[PDB]
């Protein structure tokens, strides 16, 4: 075919650098970008009103935890609201995030919508006037974005059209971000729901990731400037077989070795239902797996870096410090886990081994 | 593959019926849906302010022309504004349109955006929350929608990604309309600009239409419930060869016979630069062409049903009647032309043989 | 894209003409091209040795039946052996076929082979040095060829790769024939085996035919120079619902209207298990169906034009005349059926209403 | 989608092991598989008759060179004839190859054929009854096969259909080999001919390799059991810019990092016109390039391991030893080069810096 280049050398360069910092050795991403209606479902759990101050406070208590979290967090995905919010020192949260060394993201996707002619499969919207929105968030201090897609394992799903749609709207989104100087995180999530086993999950991650990378290459996207955010390959939540963690690690790194090119900068994992310990152990075997892992293999965790601190805050302002202890413990844990240097053996659960799995309903 | 049906029998039925009425024998569509910034460029031509009343008036003078236009117009594409406007009798324009027998459309597309990594190729946006908008327009009296896509003939274009993107966003749009009870008009426009000849245009319409129909079939869309709106195959505006009208007709019906299935209800042509007579002669040879034409072969004309009436109004309210004479002459002409019963030979030009070709710039 | 034309005007012209004669009003194709191992299975039925003379004789008795079959048969698909055989008048069988007005085909496919990684799905081979073989058969008097492909309806089949492979090897084959002056018959057969209903069959014919036509268009193939040979849409042989013949006709012409372009010259049906009457009634409702059928809708029958004559010959040379009566009755019947002018009502079965359905095993 | 596994654990295992031995640290492949008509063109060069003994002898002198070549050659691609030939010790050449430690391949492709509707683009044949042939060669001691495909850089080529065809017939071939216990070498060769620069070549390797890997994944092929054999990215032979070797190395490893998954065992390079030194220097910078190279990066050289020994033999039996010195020097050189430990600086050319570039004509 023929080349009317997408990007300049200068732009290829900004892109790989923001990509490299995010997933530098030991770092991961905090996924703090629940919409208002998901954060609300979470605040109920500790019977607290879902209002703007509480949401500001809550975020304030995750971003301003002490400097032991600095070498641990390469970036934080924000929701559009929190992007324009201030800590009580009156400095806005993109300046708090930068100052403890991390890179500020924003989520730019507007949800999933049903694909007609499907057993429940969705695609996801957000492109209309995306570009405009990439240009403003970059002005405001966001350097990376995140778009989510959902696939499902069922008797007749993910359908071919489902794979193909979801792949192509990742790539559209990818391109429009790259043109605004923003690294797109790509999230093709295969849901955990169902009673599939470890091997079906593996099969499906493989056909999905394959579809994404071709799409990306069709769409011209500059892969060093991107990150993958995929499911780890696990049985399904209803599965009657039990599987070890080295198995899940194997399942996972093999599917990723069969599909993801060595130019991608790093793959940041989603928690997807695992609990705080279950995630961290899983992340850690992944980096202990003997196979050649040509990309960073790190965390991009939302519920998993938050359960415990949420149970511990309980909405009472007087518990700030106990909640940050909480989050910190988990950002310590994962920094260790992303390096294969995590050792639980001892080292305390509670709310950390409670399962954080919800209805994957739809919208 | 496997069937989780998109549509019910009841819904297949409403869809084919709105589709059949639009392009009933003798009828065509008036394309009155210029956005505000395109109508504005048009009102300048007759030095009149581009304001809301003038735009209301102007539309009022096309929709309320006499009943000699009734058997001629199966439907009218409106712009979102004119949908909520009233004639001076205080009845809104969807009720004026219905009452002279025609079916009300709306345009639902939000423009074209550049595809990066391309020699100028665009895709087009509008999906975000499309569905919501199909559901409201159907409530307000729209039964068909229109989405435009643009391809370009150049040395290295239409690129493969261009074909593939444009095809797939037609089909996404198609599906979401069908689910709200609305017939999607599909407009894959190959631009006329350039110096290609008649045969390149033909080649390109053929690879494009092929891509659209596969896409449609991937996306499950119920084809009897749709209409095509394509370019006729013509040389390029800069072309040094001259070509006859029977040639253009041949070029055109052959490409359409090689690609469009006999389940599509009818293809409504775009003017795309031809002048009022040039369009009508062209439409008319198309229906005189000896080849088996298994679908209605009619007009969906905007500038072509409007030049003359625009020159004639000149924004002076005192010329109402002369402008409607004007539009009427052209809706007569085309009703004849869509049936192959059009005879110019005599029968007066002016502004009718002036070329209505603009920069296809981009946005 | 860009045009380095496949074919010249001269070659487009020979191609559409051989295509037109085959399926001229009232005509159909006799499919006499069983390989040696399938004809052998047939000769067992009447306990006769499967040798070269018997096979010559047998073919001799189908091609030299009286002139009441002339206006009925536009062409005859031969097997490579029978191509070089002589009637006992010492004129070879391509000259016998021509002289009663029909066009001589050959089968050029070499069977199906398993696709690995499939629940039993095959593709089909024959391309190696195909061209060489098209060039010699055209020299010997073949003007059309036939290639068969097999899809299967099962819980997880036809798989996507199955559709895609089978489509693309039809198109490869198509192109190589067109370049030797030979019309390719295209046979994407969906098998009848299973317990699917009428609607699954319809769904599957539709996704399959869609895939074939895109493939054809990718491969540049000149569609007027081709013929389709597809399954009619029927429930599956194990199906517990009973369906009428007008239903099967509807199912069938709708799927064909949704997918096959009006440039294809004519679709010649396969019998696929139906019995002599069942085929003919089915063909005849197809041409009685009210829907607009923009292509000839005729027969390409092997077992269905042969059961009765096979039972009647019984390998005894003394029954020649009774067998030709037999075949003749069925070529009469179908000529009527392809025109919707067939009336059984009375008019004698026997072996004509016996089912001619076999294991669709594989090879 | 859904899994009816292609291969068993036992079969995955034989496949990765033959794949690993081929491209073990320091080893490469000798490509000794010229057909009779290409070897003949080569023997002319030294005015010797192209007969069966000479061809046996010639091959005898490459396979029985001393043990300094053992740690250097992981495998040797033979032509079908040489597979059944004996050294003068009366042991056949698969036993000579095994005994000096290497793995025996065979070429199974039958040439390229023109794709109609193309500016000269070909696909390649060989599938008919491939399987049968994989099964016999494995019985005779072949454990890997090789299939070649050709793409071309021109104004309008490689066309999309060209990419797509060539990709899919690699994958068909791939699958059929894996099912017979044979590792397929995959050769998507982009030709060097033309006046493209280094960057077009890179663009094209990237769109091509992308297409191959999707195809492979569609076709289910088990990637650890395969090897890539691609062009290095170089300007075109008519190119007026000069480019360094670190540039060519960069161009090359970046394209391979953007497309080839880390599960492929190793990529064996083709010489494609470079001369003995030019190849070896090029191979060696490739392994000196700082980028993370997650797969072996070695040689699969035919003319490049043979020029000098061919000039030196001159068909006189009395020069055996000088020719093997010759080949040996080059198998030393490359073993060094594949490890980035090659140092020319000094170390003698002649015929080693003569260019081995031919017309890429077609067949
Ligand atoms: O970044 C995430 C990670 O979660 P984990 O599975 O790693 O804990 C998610 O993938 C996002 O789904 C998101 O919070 C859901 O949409 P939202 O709730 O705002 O409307
Ligand atoms: O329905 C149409 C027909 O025009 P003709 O080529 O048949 O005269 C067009 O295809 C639309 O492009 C439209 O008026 C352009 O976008 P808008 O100007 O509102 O922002
Ligand atoms: O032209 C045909 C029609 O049969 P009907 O279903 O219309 O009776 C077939 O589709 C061919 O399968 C063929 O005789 C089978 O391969 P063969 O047996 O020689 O090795
Ligand atoms: O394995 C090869 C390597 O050559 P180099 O470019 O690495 O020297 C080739 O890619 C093959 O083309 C082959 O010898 C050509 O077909 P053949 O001549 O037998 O009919």
């Amino acid at each position: 075919p023929y080349q009317y280049p997408a990007l300049t050398p200068e732009q290829k360069k900004e892109l790989s650098d923001i990509a490299h910092r995010i997933v530098a050795p030991g770092k991961g991403i905090l996924a703090a970008d629940e919409s208002t209606g998901s954060i609300a479902k979470r605040l109920q759990s500790i019977g607290t009103e879902n209002t703007e101050e509480n949401r500001r406070f809550y975020r304030q208590l995750l971003l301003t935890a002490d400097d032991r979290v600095n070498p641990c967090i390469g970036g934080v995905i924000l929701f559009h609201e929190t992007l324009y919010q201030k800590a009580d020192d009156g400095r806005p949260f993109p300046q708090v995030i930068k100052s403890k060394g991390g890179v500020v993201g924003i989520k730019v996707d507007k949800g999933v919508v049903p694909l007609a002619g499907t057993n429940g499969e969705t695609t996801t919207q957000g492109l209309d006037g995306l570009s405009e929105r990439c240009a403003q968030y970059k002005k405001d201090g966001a350097d990376f974005a995140k778009w989510r897609c959902v696939l499902k394992i069922g008797e007749h799903t993910p359908s071919a059209l489902a794979i193909m749609e979801n792949a192509n709207v990742l790539a559209r989104y990818a391109s429009i971000c790259q043109q605004n100087g923003i690294v797109p995180i790509v999230e093709p999530e295969i849901l955990p729901d169902g009673d599939h086993d470890l091997k079906r999950c593996q099969y499906v991650t493989e056909k999905v990731l394959a579809a994404v990378y071709k799409a990306l290459s069709d769409h011209h996207i500059y892969l060093e400037g991107t990150l993958l955010k995929p499911n780890m390959v696990t049985p399904g939540h209803a599965c009657t077989q039990k599987f070890s963690h080295e198995e899940i690690a194997m399942a996972t790194v093999t599917a990723l070795r069969r599909t993801v090119p060595p130019a991608v900068t790093g793959i940041t994992f989603l928690s997807g239902g695992q609990s705080e310990e279950e995630a961290s152990i899983n992340l850690n075997a992944i980096n202990k797996c003997p196979l050649l892992k040509p990309w960073a293999l790190t965390f991009s965790y939302g519920r998993a870096l938050q359960a415990s601190a949420l149970k511990a805050w309980g909405g009472k302002k007087e518990n700030l410090k106990a909640a940050q202890e909480e989050y910190v413990k988990r950002a310590l844990a994962n920094s260790l886990a992303c390096q294969g240097k995590y050792t639980p053996s001892g080292q305390a659960g509670a709310a950390a081994s409670e399962s954080l799995f919800v209805s994957n309903h739809a919208y």
